[PDB]
């Protein structure tokens, strides 16, 4: 449930999606990404541990993962229409959201 472990999980599943041939392979990888994003959202960084939940610092941290989840869910909508190619392009765009949610807290 480490933040770094959740980042690894997200990158593992993005690779699976880029290699995928069918929408079910993509769907399963996106499902795992959503779980990893929600687990990451719980992994408050040591430097923010003492911050109030209502603090702007924690608002930013939490909501980076909310945003990643929103678009994982949009990519799921595509995988659930058998649109393998469209869901793969949506997945590629998740890298930017992943970076925005996690990179500055590593
Ligand atoms: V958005």
């Amino acid at each position: 449930a480490d933040l770094e472990d959740n980042w690894e999980t997200l990158n593992d599943n993005l690779k699976v999606i880029e290699k995928a041939d069918n929408a079910a392979q993509v769907k399963d990888a996106l499902t795992k990404m959503r779980a990893a994003a929600l687990d990451a959202q719980k992994a408050t960084p040591p430097k923010l541990e003492d911050k109030s939940p209502d603090s702007p610092e924690m608002w930013d941290f939490r909501h980076g993962f909310d945003h990643l989840v929103y678009h994982i869910d949009d990519a799921l909508k595509l995988a659930n229409e058998g649109k393998v190619k469209e869901a793969q392009a949506a997945a590629e765009q998740l890298k930017c959201h992943r970076n925005a949610a996690i990179q500055k807290y590593l």
